[PDB]
């Protein structure tokens, strides 16, 4: 059989994990002994840094990066990063199922990158190890960040200070307290154990963690068609299935990280939510030009 490699960064009982082992069974239901799809979670195979890389050499068939991690390729997915872009999932998915949000699937063709669908993860929280109720609570504060320069300017607003590095290295970080903070959705705090190191989380939702599904030009043009029909069809019932899951885990692993007991949430009011839009907002002009404004635009226009 044709050997198909998925690598990603995360715990297997995740949306991405599941997603991938959805993938796995279908393909190899669908086209038995023709091909094969070998999954490997956690960075097993390639992480955060060298995984878009592997890609185009053709060292993995598909990757599903955080919108965040694409600057290399495009300069629009930075879109995803601007805080307080987005009011919720519901916005987040209409953005990415229009026009709009569509064409961004292609947005990194010409380099070798196609883009086969977005899959979610959730809206982003704080956490730290002390309260984080207005953004003076981050002054000061080390905050692990995707390797994004969006992000590094989120922190940087609040006079935090943000490292980049790769999603592997964070409990280590947070464990050994090189950073006091960082930001992910409720699934990855609790699948990797976060909460465990950081007695305060802020229901922020202040950024949304999604992901695009690519694979290489290279992979994708090498396939029989009537078998990427077929790998394309599972692929997006996949996506479909993580989907679900993504939602479910919101409340399951928000309620499991509270039921602990070793992280205090705290809920903003609406002022509190202000002052963090106001502090934070500026951001978007530093990149609106490189983004695009009429996107930022479509992007704004999908919380109606
Ligand atoms: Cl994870
Ligand atoms: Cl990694
Ligand atoms: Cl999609």
């Amino acid at each position: 059989p044709t050997e198909i490699k998925f690598s990603h960064v995360v715990a297997e009982n995740t949306p991405k994990g599941q997603m991938a082992l959805k993938f796995k069974q279908l393909v190899e239901e669908r086209l038995p002994g023709e091909y094969q799809v070998n999954v490997f979670p956690n960075s097993q195979l390639f992480g955060d840094n060298n995984e878009l890389s592997a890609l185009l050499l053709n060292d993995v068939q598909f990757v599903a990066p955080s919108l965040s991690k694409f600057e290399r390729y495009t300069k629009k997915l930075q879109l995803f990063d601007l805080p307080f872009l987005f009011k919720d999932m519901d916005a987040v998915n209409r953005f990415q199922q229009s026009d709009a949000g569509q064409q961004l699937l292609n947005s990194m063709k010409r380099k070798g990158v196609v883009g086969l669908g977005y899959l979610h993860n959730g809206m982003k929280q704080f956490s730290a190890s002390s309260p984080l109720v207005l953004p003076e609570d981050a002054q000061g504060k080390k905050f692990r960040i995707m390797a994004s320069d969006v992000l590094a300017a989120q922190f940087q607003a609040v006079e935090a200070i943000p490292v980049k590095k790769p999603f592997s290295e964070v409990f280590t970080l947070l464990q050994t307290r090189a950073i006091d903070g960082q930001e992910n959705t409720w699934s990855n705090i609790y699948s990797k154990k976060f909460y465990e190191v950081q007695s305060n989380i802020t229901e922020s939702n202040h950024g949304v963690l999604d992901y695009m599904v690519v694979t290489s030009n290279t992979f994708w043009k090498s396939l029989p068609a009537d078998k990427r029909k077929v790998i394309k069809a599972s692929l997006d019932e996949a996506i479909a299935y993580g989907n679900e899951i993504a939602a479910a885990k919101v409340n399951k692993d928000k309620q499991a990280i509270i039921d602990s007991k070793r992280s205090e949430v705290t809920y903003l009011t609406p002022e509190q939510r202000a002052a963090w839009v106001n502090a934070m907002k500026p951001v978007w002009a530093q990149f609106e030009d490189k983004i695009g404004k009429d996107l930022i635009d479509a992007a704004v226009a999908s919380n109606e």
